[PDB]
């Protein structure tokens, strides 16, 4: 598609290098020095945080979308199934072999110049998700209770499953109910 590798949760190995088509496409698109600058910036940010969401990345650098859709498959690979679905992972990083990746797992919450804001990917007591269906990452839930629910099983993550990953079972529903309660609390205030 965009010269990206799509990894399933049941795939044995994860890619350790991009595709040569993606490398040549980036070589073609990289025209101004600002492109090299933003490439280095994205590389450093994926070095600090190995797993990223597109909206979270857009909230950290101001890049042109047509440049980002080419740069991302060159730096990271895309997850299709599993606890880290719809997330970009640095080449050579396997979340199914790192318990710390628990803090990078995804959570789908449905209600019932180029840089973006913080509310597009960060949850806080007193704010309101800007969209009807969001894909948060467990590290960006800046609440003490949600983080306690997340780290309840720290140091003894047992096995990595598809429904919950390194987290304890039925954790996602617990976080979802807590965020709904906090949303109603913020609405009342």
């Amino acid at each position: 598609p965009h010269n990206a590798i799509f990894v399933n949760f049941e795939d044995e190995e994860v890619p350790k290098q991009p595709l040569e088509a993606a490398a040549q496409t980036w070589r073609r698109v990289c025209t101004n020095p600002v492109d090299r600058k933003v490439e280095e910036e994205l590389r450093k940010l994926f070095d600090i945080r190995p797993i990223w969401s597109r909206n979270a990345v857009k909230a950290n650098i101001s890049v042109h979308p047509d440049k980002l859709k080419v740069l991302l498959p060159f730096i990271a690979y895309y997850m299709i199934t599993g606890p880290w679905r719809s997330l970009w992972i640095r080449f050579g990083y396997d979340p199914r072999k790192n318990p710390d990746a628990k803090i990078y797992q995804v959570l789908d919450f449905r209600i019932r110049k180029y840089k973006l804001k913080d509310s597009v990917y960060i949850f806080r007591e007193g704010a309101l998700p800007p969209y009807r269906q969001m894909f948060y990452q467990l590290c960006d839930l800046n609440v003490e209770e949600l983080q306690k629910i997340i780290h309840r099983n720290d140091g003894a993550e047992n096995s990595c499953t598809e429904r919950d990953g390194w987290c304890l079972p039925k954790t996602s529903d617990e976080l979802r109910d807590t965020m709904s309660l906090m949303i109603r609390q913020t609405i009342r205030s």
